[PDB]
Parts: C-alpha cells; structure tokens; sequence
C-alpha cells in the first residue's frame, strides 16, 4: 500500500521567532504547518512527546494530524481554522452577548480540559502559553487553544501575558498547580480582550493587548515587573460593563483569576461552572 | 516527493515491524513501532536530531487521527540484511572478516566519542548491541542500528534494558552506576566483544570454521530469561569458549586476545572502543 506524504504548502498565515505557520493541503484536506525555526527545536520535542503520551482530543483544542523530523527540518501538522486567531478576529469584529459568552465558555471548556486529569484517560497539563494568538476560532463561533510547546504534564512564554509569581520569579516551580494558576492569570487577560469587544448600549472598546497603556510594544521583563508586581497594576474595567449584566459577570471574573496570590485564583472548573449560569 | 510505499516485510516483533518501501525511487526501511516501545521512538528521534557505520536516518513521523497513534522510522536500506543474517549462511577469510569488526568497533568508537564546533555530536552509549542491530553494507562494512535506548552525555532512567544474551554482568546483577555515563560504554564493549566472537568464528582458518551460535548457546536455554543469564554470567562466571584451532592462526590469535579484554567481570579494566579500533587498524 501507498502511505500519501505529499502536503503541499500553499500560502504562509504566519512568520516570527517560533518559524512560519502555512495553510497546507494534504490529499484535498486542507492542514495548518508549523515549520520549527532552530531557535524554538525545543519546543517541537516538548509537544512531540506530550503527544506521544497523550493523543488529545478536544473541539476546544487545536487537533493534531503530525509530528514529521525531515534530514533538520522540524514540522507539525494540525487541523486548519480559516478564520484565523483570536487576536486577528478582535481586530476587525465586535461581538454580541451570543458571540462573547460562546468564545470565553469554548476557552475555559478547552483549559478545564487540559488541566484536569481524567482516569482510567490524560495527565494533568498546564499550558504556560496561552493568549489571544494561541486562540483560533472555529466556523461553529467557538475557539480552540493552540500551542502546546511549553506544555507540562503532571521565565517562559509571552511577557505581557506572565503572572507576577512568574516575573518576580515566586512561582513555586516544584508544584504543578503553580502553572495552572499561571495560566489562569492569562485566561484572566483574554477574557478582558474579548470582554472590550463585546457591544452593549450601542458602546464597544478598540481591540487593544493587555497593558497597552503602561508598557511600550515587546515589553522588557523589567517594564511588565513594574507594572504587575511593583506596582500590583490591573487593566482598566471601564464603567460602561456596569450597565451590562453580561459585562459585569465577566468583570468579577478577570478580578478573580488576576490575584497576586496565585491559591486564591479562580480553577477552571470553577471559571466553566460560573460561565455557564451566566445568561 | 514524500510518497513511501511498503512492499515487504522484512521483520516483525515486540519492537513492532520493519518494511522494506521505496521513495523518490530509492529502497528505504520503514519501522513501525510498538505501543510497547513508543518511548524508544521519542528517544531515537531526539538522537538522530544530532557516520558510514550508523544506520542513515531519512524521517521520523508520528501521525494520528482520532485515538489511533502510528510512529514511523525511515532509514537506509541494506538489502544483504543484519550481519546475524550474514553470518547464518556465509564463512568468512582474514580480509572480511577484520573489514566486518573494524568498521563495528569505527561506528562504536564514534558514537563513543564526543566532538565539538556547530557541527559536532556528544557522546552516545548505544545499550543494545547484538549482531540483528547491525546492517551488512555492500561494500563488505557494517553499521550500527537502533538508537531506542541509546544515552546521549555533553540521562536515560527506568530499569535493566537490552538483548539479555549480550548483558555486561553489572547489568545482570544490576550493580551498575545508574548515573554514570562510563558504565553504559563499558555495557557496549561487553556486548562487542559477543559480536567479535560469533563473527570470529565465521572465519576459516586452516580449513576450519563453526557453524553460527550466538553467546551463551551452550549453557542456558533456548529464549533465556533475565536470571538464566544472570546464572551463568554472574554465579558461574562463565564467557564463551575460545576454540582451540583459533591459536593457529594469528588474526584470530588476536581477536581472542581482544575479546577477553571486553570480557572483564570489572568494567573499568576493559578496553575503549577506541583501542579496540586501533589494535583492529594495526591487524592485517
Ligand atoms: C509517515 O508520514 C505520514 C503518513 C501519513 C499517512 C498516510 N496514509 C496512511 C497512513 C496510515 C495510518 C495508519 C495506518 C495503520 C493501519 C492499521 N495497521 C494495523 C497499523 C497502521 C496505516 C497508514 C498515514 C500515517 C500522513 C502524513 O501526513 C498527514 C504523514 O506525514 C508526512
Ligand atoms: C497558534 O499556533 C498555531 C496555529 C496554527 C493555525 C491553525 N489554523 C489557522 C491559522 C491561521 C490562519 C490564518 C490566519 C490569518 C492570515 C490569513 N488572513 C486570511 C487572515 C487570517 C491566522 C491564523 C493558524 C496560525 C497552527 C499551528 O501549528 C501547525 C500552531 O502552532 C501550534
Ligand atoms: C494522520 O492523519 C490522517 C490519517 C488518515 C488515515 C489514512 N490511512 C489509514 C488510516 C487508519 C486506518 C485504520 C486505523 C485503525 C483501525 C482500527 N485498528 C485495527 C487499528 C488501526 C488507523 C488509521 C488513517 C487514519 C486519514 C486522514 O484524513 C482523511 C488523516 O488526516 C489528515
Ligand atoms: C535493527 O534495526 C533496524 C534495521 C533496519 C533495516 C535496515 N535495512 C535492512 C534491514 C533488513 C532487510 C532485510 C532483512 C532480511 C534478510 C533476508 N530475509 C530472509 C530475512 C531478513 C533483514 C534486515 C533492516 C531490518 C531498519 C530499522 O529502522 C527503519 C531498524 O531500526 C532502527
């Protein structure tokens, strides 16, 4: 029998210090490829072998097809989500109490499920990467999370998105809750990106990144510490949520997965209960 | 072209299956693992990330649609087969016999060692040395195959791993220094020195030659268990004979005197795979 390799990289989607992500085709399918730069080799050998412990499957997390090393180039292959990240779809769409409540819900469902450990089953994973880039949303108006690089089974990942025990380096790094709650604190974040676009009153906000007002574009550790853990900074809440039931649910939220004590953050489980009372 | 068809099986076992396919026209080996051995994958991909006489890596894939896993290993194809095939039905003279077990102890000899710059390696134990993982070339020189438990130093924990027919007594006793990276080497020339003997006794000599054994055939049963072999190795203190006729001839004189030196019961009086390639370079 024949074992049909031929993916056809058809348009690049994405550049950056990771490598290149492509829209590929693999026997009419359509596939995403994430190209390994040497920089990021690390990171391809910390997913393949998560992979190799624990096939996920998830409609909240980005699907895997495979893990090909080539004599070095260094691919993974996952499903395609034409629309694109969470970051690329705020930019340009407004959302409404539907819109909203369907993509943080598909988040948190896809967490829950990477940090529970199920029996009988999958280890406990804390993903250490998220925001709104490692997002993609699904045609059906729910999101999958992407990126399991710096995953762990049971500092690193984007600065502007890292827990203050992360930047003023606390984190107790021989407990694996401590990454659950560190991604906890980013889940926090993203739920404020999408909160802003979500209309109500005829009023939205801009798409704007978290902290867009006190650190400058690729912030230094030492500009995030500042903020975060010096001078304990939160983004802003505006007043217009107050007057949404919707808005103001989603308010108490972020506040409680953004603590300075990392053991008094929300779960996810208990973030997934909460958001499904709301509406 | 990525297109890999499989036309035969060449092997199947615990390991799982080998097959011989063609790509971009070229013969290639297409090992398919086990669930058993899916950590050994992992392990060999991350070696060959990093020789004429090491197996020739061309991919590694792990693919997967719902919860079904396949993991892939394609290499280089030698179509003559492991040199436990080769010596099955094939005698060996002076000349073959020494290109065989020069170009194993140059393959062990470069894993052993470490080299630096941007393009380099560091240094490799194999831990699974036997005559079926290594390859017979064309060209009448061999390589070295399966990198699955393979301990790479600039760790590689769980228990007592290899073939247990070509188990260095330290593994059989488990007295060895988990931690020491010196220990692993000194488990491969163990196991060479097994290799040198079933290949030595393939050579004539003065119209004499054995029929093919592999070590121990004599003293324990057939498919020997972990303590059979922990009998005769470590409480019987036994190795394989050396036949008589081999003192009649130089060469095998030689390799009998070379295969003691990989047999000391104390690891650290044995000889490195870079002696051994060098008194093999100075035997002609
Ligand atoms: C190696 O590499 C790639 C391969 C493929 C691919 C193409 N056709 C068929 C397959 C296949 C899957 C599974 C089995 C099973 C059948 C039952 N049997 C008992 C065990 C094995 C056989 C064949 C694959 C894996 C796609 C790829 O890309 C999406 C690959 O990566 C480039
Ligand atoms: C984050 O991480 C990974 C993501 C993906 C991935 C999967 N589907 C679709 C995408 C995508 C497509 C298109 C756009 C843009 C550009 C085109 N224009 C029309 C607007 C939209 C953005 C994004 C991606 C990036 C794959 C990965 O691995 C193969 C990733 O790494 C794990
Ligand atoms: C990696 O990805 C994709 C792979 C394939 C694909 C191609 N050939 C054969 C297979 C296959 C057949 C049978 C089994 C099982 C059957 C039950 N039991 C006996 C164990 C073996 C597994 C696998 C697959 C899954 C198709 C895809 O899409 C159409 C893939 O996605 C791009
Ligand atoms: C040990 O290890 C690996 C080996 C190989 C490999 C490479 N070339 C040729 C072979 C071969 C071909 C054919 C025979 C035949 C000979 C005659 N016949 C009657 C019985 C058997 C045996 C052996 C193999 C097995 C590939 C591997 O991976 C892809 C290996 O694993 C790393």
């Amino acid at each position: 029998r024949t074992v049909a390799r031929d993916i056809t990289l058809l348009e690049c989607v994405g550049k950056g210090r990771y490598g290149e992500v492509w829209r590929g085709s693999w026997q009419g399918e359509n596939v995403a490829v994430k190209i390994f730069s040497s920089r990021d080799e690390k990171s391809w050998f910390r997913e393949t072998e998560l992979y190799n412990t624990v096939m996920l499957r998830h409609e909240n997390i980005l699907g895997f097809i495979a893990s090909d090393m080539t004599s070095t180039q260094l691919w993974l292959i996952t499903h395609y989500h034409e629309m694109g990240s969470l970051y690329d779809y705020l930019q340009l769409t407004t959302l409404d109490t539907v819109s909203c409540l369907r993509i943080v819900l598909s988040i948190a469902s896809g967490l829950a499920h990477l940090h529970i450990e199920i029996f009988g089953g999958k280890p406990a994973i804390a993903h250490r990467d998220l925001k709104s880039k490692n997002i993609l949303v699904k045609k059906n108006g729910q999101c999958c999370i992407a990126d399991l690089g710096l995953a762990v089974m049971h500092r690193v990942g984007t600065k502007r998105y890292m827990a203050p025990e992360v930047l003023d380096e606390t984190i107790q790094v021989d407990c694996f809750d401590s990454y659950k709650r560190v991604d906890i604190w980013a889940f926090g974040l993203v739920l404020w990106e999408v909160a802003r676009r979500m209309v109500s009153n005829g009023i939205v906000e801009d798409y704007k990144p978290p902290f867009y007002d006190v650190v400058p574009n690729d912030p230094s550790f030492e500009d995030m510490r500042k903020v975060v853990c010096v001078d304990q900074q939160r983004p802003n809440i505006p007043n217009r949520w107050f007057s949404d039931p919707t808005l103001t649910s989603l308010a108490k939220l972020m506040k409680e997965c953004w603590y300075q004590n990392p053991s008094a953050r929300l779960t996810a489980l208990r973030i997934k209960k909460t958001l499904t009372k709301i509406d």
